[PDB]
């Protein structure tokens, strides 16, 4: 019972966990101060970055100078990976850009950073979940959706509010449970578990045609700043909406490999797929998009096409964040 | 951060950048020094290659026994991509056969080669403000675009610039004068040219026109693309998905007429040929004379359009004497691939901090895109990152400033 | 009334008439003695070049050390063009390695050359035409057709016996006439005016089934030294078989232009097509194969594909040689 | 006369000879040099490139810290193709990681690199006729092939030379030894060794073996060419039209087991990539690990062929350390546009000359193949044009000299 | 009886006195060339030494004795 | 939990006391590195710095002390 993190990418604020703040293109191992408990989940800000383990424990690295990770508004910077203090034990945890938000045991659900130092409690009208990207955050209960922060795209409600403080009801279904919510620096696509779209607000990228969207099913949704992502597993693709700028267009040739996991990051996607071709069979992780800072690979000119960073014997599960990528490994 | 630039055609004066003199037949990465660099533009000569980069420099290579790189007289070659000395950060580059003219960021337009071996600036009557300085340049010709206004310099032997014919001009004359609507570019030839404004409209044409090209009935149509190689006009008809050429044709440059499947979405014009972008990703292809591969492998100069590559992101092709560029992640234009503009903000989504006098917005990478108050003032809308190349404009009016001079307590320039 | 000759390629003992003895590798004005007769045809050898006028005269340059241009056995060159001694006016004229052969108004058949610098009538056996490649010679009158020379392969007869002074019979038809005899180095192909090959001898190049070609149509046949080439004007293209070492091979892609003419030298083809793109119709010449000397054009790498060397208003005439290349225009 | 060579893959210290270091997923043209040379056979190592040419020069590019190609110490990089000195006019050539190892006329076998910045001669003992002397390498270790007997030297951790085990043998030992059938060639891998005679069967194999592949099953078999990458063995089946792969096939190594539609005609493979020659002209595939472009565009490494060129003559591929090389009109080999060859004559049509004391025949450009009687009571058959580089080859025996030794009255060395 | 490229004027034309010879740019790079000597004898197609193509000269004779004068030399 | 490329044998690999790191040749002309103290810890991974491939470096604690005394240095 143990998780191994690797991580490379944008480190300027040590957001890596690695100690130092050189970014990296390979995958670095790193280390918190337990390392023997098993990762449910990593969480990213623009900065900063927490790792929520299987025991309620919350710990972090990286920026502070707006009160993201500690309460001590004289520590600007998290050298190592340390303990955040939390009000009771994490069940889910969701990063803004400088903001944490965690949902604890009780049910209760927590918010800090933005310059406010202490964690300060989101009154919120079975499973809670929390997601949370750039300016806003959403909690996730059965089929109702709630959310909170910036409003200049109508990501929130009608009309266009500068910001919301207090939780507001984005969207119910309200017969089928929802699933995940998938949002974007200012826009938001909800999924139910059936695996189809039911709601997106915000602004949402070029190409995306929500109503034509809606029809489909089974799909896995992700979210990048300014693009969304389609896992379509039938046909063993993913179909990318944005301006793809710098190669954040999944590459739409055929793929070979059988996709069993995508994750995205601010503006880069980590495709994992297995690999099959060996006596053993393996899985291969691939990086696309922006990647000037390594988060892609070596290869930082982010160029189009998938870019192998590894391969690993059991599947692992990957992470995104700004410019940075989490590959979690099990012993 | 790095631009692809794929290049072949004629080498014989290592114009590729490819350190060898073959003639190229097939696309061929050309590398700037080492790492590369974001090219933003390429002029070409008649044996020489100017490529413009997204921080106002100047690379080059090419021939040098007239002086269009380097200063050094003794130096009649320039092997491998090396930095074009400048005066200051330039903003628009053209060539002729054997010159090279710039634009500065001051405004200033500088010319070197044609025996020159020293930029020496032109003097084209201009104004001081956002109107933009464009520079256009073919064969002994060159042409300055501010807006509305169009200056010209160079051979008049067919009374390209004003009338009557002469050898020369050396000082720069007002070539056309609009009207209302601001000049676009200027599509030029070997011993012609002609003026094109944002309306797609032919507003004026001097010199030596190619054959069929009746002026007068060209001029009342709109929404025109023009291309021109030396003898030839091309005019790019979106709306009928076609491009009408005009001149002899004697080696293919006359554009096929047959119904294109792919929606054109791209044309540009060497000295003698063209090179043809359509959709679907995106494939380049090439027609007219190309006896030296700048058309592709078969140098036969055969009719119709030679597939010369294929890519998932729309490049920006540059024509040259015999030679074809081809640049992905240019800086900037926009589309996929492009490396251009990150994301548009608008001013009220971004951060003022009045301790600073600028504006921030958070970068995918971790920083923050940043802008200074002072440089808003004065028509600036690009938001840059310290860290990475990713750049964001700002939405805004010189209205809106005020707010934020109030609130940092410090009086506008007004 | 006057015909224009562009030589360029091989130049070695000023064989192209220009004077100087440095290859060309872009046609060149060749201007005999007159210049104001009109071209009928011109023969190669290996570095002598004879052309015959439609007035019954020949002039000749290049080597004479073999005795094939001049009777004087002093004379090792020819400078320039000069008038080849004939014992009668020249109706027909031919070229081997270091010989000459005409056919005069009298129906007389002469040869000079290969050591022997005196002009010696070969007694053959109503049309009388000559042809001739390196040390082989065939005289065809009607039906008939007749040949000397080597015969280390059985081009001439069975069995193998190194050379035959006298001219034997090689093959009757015999009831259609005869054309035209494509000949190479050590074979020969025998064509009727009805445009399909009625006979070959010789060791033919790889890849030539003769039982298969015997059974087409409306043929014009080609030959390079180590190669036969098929001009098939219904499909607009030329068929060549051979071991295509030096891409002697013609170009298998799609020929857009018109085939309006197709003539080869010692190992290179040259092609002239019909360019109607612009307002007035003119005419491409192509060159394909081996082309070291600059007898293809500029490019002399004797890469694959067809090269541009010219574009002319009026069709011109073009003639082969070794490692040479002749544009025969009208004023 | 000159070959195109094609290089793209691995580019790192500048050994695919295009003055950059950035890798390439594109075949780019390389060109030693202004206008290039007639390519015999090209050998790759870690991070350099040897390229021999066919009058027995080399030239080379790529890094030399470890003294592969220059002998200054002070030269850490080759920039461009330069030429590697030589002792002697070079036959044969092949290269290890940090090393290159040559074969010259004298029948003499000098290594250098691997520390040591000067060609030292490596003492094999060999015979002094026409046996031709081959080279071979891969990663660590060495081979000389004269025929028959196989000798070699370098790494022996995993035996692959002799008994036990050791660290490094310096001087060459006698590897394996026929027999009856000449060796043809040595198929080298990182840690093993397959050897195979011009029977096409595999006589001897040492050294640790890829997984899957027993060497009693394969010793039956005959009629295979045998290639090796790193840590795998690719038979090519000619008779069922496929390649055969043993080995972990982590990174898709293993040959696609699907039916090609199109008659195999060439296997070469690099340090773990290989790469496909098919008819139809000539496609050329690569498979295998390619996350450096020597495979394609693609670097995904996934599973099948990627089409990275088609060509009309049959171009001979070298497999480099994650590069790919294609040569077309090398030095020589056979088929279209090979630039091999011209034909072969036979003695009894060859024109002799007593006084001169050699064989003439007439050139296609009006000069005379020539060939000295003297050279071929040596052994040669091959007769040159002093003007051109067309060769033919003269069909002979022994036998057939002393006609003419008696006609120019000269007593033979017999 | 040549197909040009295209007409040129004399006067476009460049002249070098060094070695009497008129150039002019070609869309390869390099320069259709044609020599003085050539012209007085009625020559009027100038050759590019690259490629394939060739453009016309439009002259007369007695606008050769500018250039004559120019190199030094008389026709 | 590293898919490999390869196991190397800590006799095979290529040590440098300068730095006290061992390294081995990769496929890509790189090579695979791996530090002396980290081996110490119970690190067999060996990465190359420029591409995706992984190996495994097969030894016993035992084996560290050979290579710590050429560098000098004490585990
Ligand atoms: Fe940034
Ligand atoms: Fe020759
Ligand atoms: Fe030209
Ligand atoms: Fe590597």
């Amino acid at each position: 019972a143990m998780s191994c993190v690797y991580a490379f990418g944008s480190n300027g604020q040590r957001q890596l966990g690695l100690g130092h703040d050189e970014d990296m293109d390979t995958p670095q191992r790193s280390v918190p101060g337990d390392d023997g408990a098993i990762v449910r989940k990593i969480a990213c800000g623009g900065n900063h970055s927490v790792m929520l383990t299987n025991d309620g424990n919350l710990v972090g690295c990286g920026d502070n100078r707006r009160g993201e990770l500690d309460s001590a508004q004289a520590l600007r910077q998290v050298h190592d990976w340390r303990p955040v203090e939390v009000p009771a034990p994490v069940v889910d945890v969701a990063c803004g850009w400088d903001t944490t938000v965690i949902v604890d045991a009780d049910g209760r659900v927590w918010q800090r950073g933005g310059g406010c130092y202490e964690f300060t409690q989101q009154h919120v009208p079975e499973r809670i979940a929390v997601y949370g990207c750039f300016q806003n955050f959403v909690v996730v209960q059965g089929t109702r959706v709630y959310g909170w922060g910036s409003n200049t795209k109508c990501q929130l409600q009608e009309p266009k509010s500068r910001s919301l403080k207090e939780p507001v009801l984005v969207y119910d279904t309200g017969s089928v449970a929802v699933d995940y919510v998938a949002m974007g620096k200012d826009f938001m696509v909800i999924v139910d578990e059936g695996g189809r779209i039911v709601h997106a607000s915000g602004r949402l990228p070029t190409g995306f045609e929500l109503k034509q969207q809606q029809k489909r099913h089974n799909l896995v949704v992700l979210c990048m700043w300014t693009s969304i992502h389609l896992w379509n597993a039938r046909l063993n693709t993913v179909e990318s909406f944005g301006r793809g700028t710098h190669s954040q267009l999944f590459p739409q040739e055929r793929l070979d490999f059988p996709i069993v996991g995508v994750a995205t990051g601010s503006e880069h996607g980590i495709l994992t797929t297995a690999n099959q071709e060996g006596k053993s069979h393996c899985y291969n992780v691939y990086c696309w998009g922006w990647g000037e800072h390594g988060n892609c690979g070596p290869q930082k000119g982010s160029q189009p096409g998938l870019q192998l960073v590894g391969q690993y014997s059991g599947k692992p599960r990957v992470f995104g964040g700004c410019a940075t990528t989490w590959i979690v490994l099990g012993s």
